[PDB]
């Protein structure tokens, strides 16, 4: 049963979320690491400010505030009992992005394997946010907050707020939570390492241009114009540049953890990628399977028909930098 | 959570082994009608015979039977207490084959969901059979019977044997058994389908030649001739005709169940077999993909890469003649 090291999935998803010490904490398990994380993220924001929204209020008052409901006033006659109906802002930090951090806290503490200083270090935030109010948290607020008017940094402590919710299980008490074990699940972090790359790319390959293509199959039918039936084919990524152009197709496998047979079966739909990906340009066509190893990284290089590509891997668990040093290394040879 | 009448599945496997009235039985589970071509099946046999096998015998007797040993009598010096250890061949129906019969019966006894009939009538063969000797089962038994010395019918029932013993799941009490949910997961079903048609396709396609081809990548590496990583390709089947061939590819599904979205990821391991194979004779090539659904059949062509390539379905769970009038049919169109 051989994972990866825990830490290091942290670095995957923060170019997942597209935005620090860990070696501090002793918990190599997850949720020691992203509660820490967001302990800490908490308590950065309070430094400069939490989000203060103006919400308009609408209240019967002994008096004027702001600016005074005519209509309802005299519809209800509160004139007499001296009071009007008025509208005006109080600036409070009862937002839905803020109450969503406070809720995430009470998971948090909730969860009953955990370290003890992180617990210890949240009741103390919970009740430090007196004002806001507990909620039940669902994707569909989150969805609410897809606008994202909040601030950049607010955003990332968001999605862990995503992440943990979703990745938290109720455990051996009605009441506690327990963590899920993401690790062991391919899709999931299969679909972490996609959108790991793509919004990788983006920030260390200034050179090239980095973006994920649609692409349409070549077929006519005399039944269907729209073709409904054919697999729909979007790219992973596309990454190109003027000299070369290249896709890549990666995936996490188990089978490929073991150093037998191999589990390629992506491959098969890359060919038709690049059959149906015709280039205006014409500079050339390359094409890229990258999965991730733990122990030792391989790269080796095909002409299979009239395409030269690549089947590679990365050692993931050796250390961040090198990784990123190796991911460099990657993208310069086949790139070319 | 849609599936096929249980019935219909056994019409599948029995051309998935190669080789009778179901509308009598009430019980439309699985077990209940296995049991019964099996119960029914140990009676056919012993109407005609069951199989005796000449099983030599080396003891120690008071007198002559067959070849006398000399050696391991003087040196014993059995001749002095009236003895002599000789060879002869008592003829039982001891014999693998027949042993895993009477095992068999007692793991179906002791299944507890199953006809009562079932049960009680199975109970008597058990009795019936004096002299075999019950055993513990396990896929190494059948591994050594797959010489197939046997007669063709005893293959048939062994076959079911073999099935039973797998997807049999110990249950409420220790002693008892409980079949296994076949039906709900999808790669043993698609393993049968893939095998269901290979061999079928050789029973009523006699106009046309029926063959698994392996497949070869036209891709060369400096690296490696023997280019092991790339995924080793087996056709399902390949079905050739001297006016046309054609390769077909089948799987089991859950999503085309439901009448949205398309899984059809299979067709990306398709046009890999096709540009991968080459013909000598040139006559034309064609690809289907069929899957199973269960309230109705379509067809439709396409035209992709130079290429006339079907994608179609099958309505399992409308009966099997129609469904043998309907394969017939659909292997016409295409054949072609």
């Amino acid at each position: 049963q051989p994972v990866i090291p825990v830490r290091n999935i942290y670095y995957m998803l923060t170019y997942a979320w597209g935005y620090a010490n860990l070696e501090a904490i002793p918990g190599n398990n997850l949720l020691d690491i992203l509660g820490y994380v967001l302990n800490k993220g908490v308590l950065q924001l309070s430094r400069r400010g939490l989000e203060l929204d103006y919400n308009p209020n609408t209240e019967i008052i002994p008096g004027i505030k702001g600016r005074i409901e005519f209509a309802k006033t005299i519809r209800g006659f509160h004139l007499n009992h001296g009071k009007t109906v008025s509208t005006f802002d109080m600036l409070n930090e009862d937002t839905l992005a803020n109450r969503i951090i406070k809720s995430t806290l009470a998971i948090l503490i909730k969860h009953e394997k955990l370290n003890s200083t992180i617990r210890d270090e949240a009741r103390s935030l919970y009740r430090k946010l007196p004002g806001i109010s507990t909620l039940h948290l669902t994707p569909q607020h989150f969805s609410y907050l897809n606008g994202g008017k909040n601030t950049r940094y607010y955003k990332f402590v968001i999605s862990v707020c995503k992440f943990i919710v979703n990745n938290s299980i109720p455990g051996q008490n009605k009441g506690h939570y327990r963590f899920y074990d993401f690790e062991r699940n391919e899709k999931e972090m299969s679909l972490l390492y996609q959108k790991f790359l793509y919004e990788f790319c983006r920030r260390e390959l200034t050179s090239a241009n980095t973006t994920r293509s649609y692409l349409k199959w070549d077929a006519s039918s005399i039944s269907d114009q729209s073709l409904n039936l054919l697999p729909r084919m979007e790219t992973d990524i596309t990454i190109r540049s003027s000299e070369k152009i290249l896709i890549v197709d990666a995936k996490y496998y188990k089978s490929i953890f073991s150093r037998e047979k191999f589990h390629s079966q992506n491959l098969y739909q890359l060919m038709n990628y690049l059959w149906s990906l015709k280039p205006e340009n014409g500079e050339n066509i390359g094409g890229l399977l990258i999965y991730p190893h733990v122990d030792t990284a391989v790269k080796h290089r095909y002409k299979i028909n009239g395409f030269d590509i690549g089947l590679c891997t990365v050692n993931l668990g050796q250390e961040w930098p090198c990784i990123h040093q190796e991911l460099l290394d990657i993208f310069d040879e086949y790139l070319k």
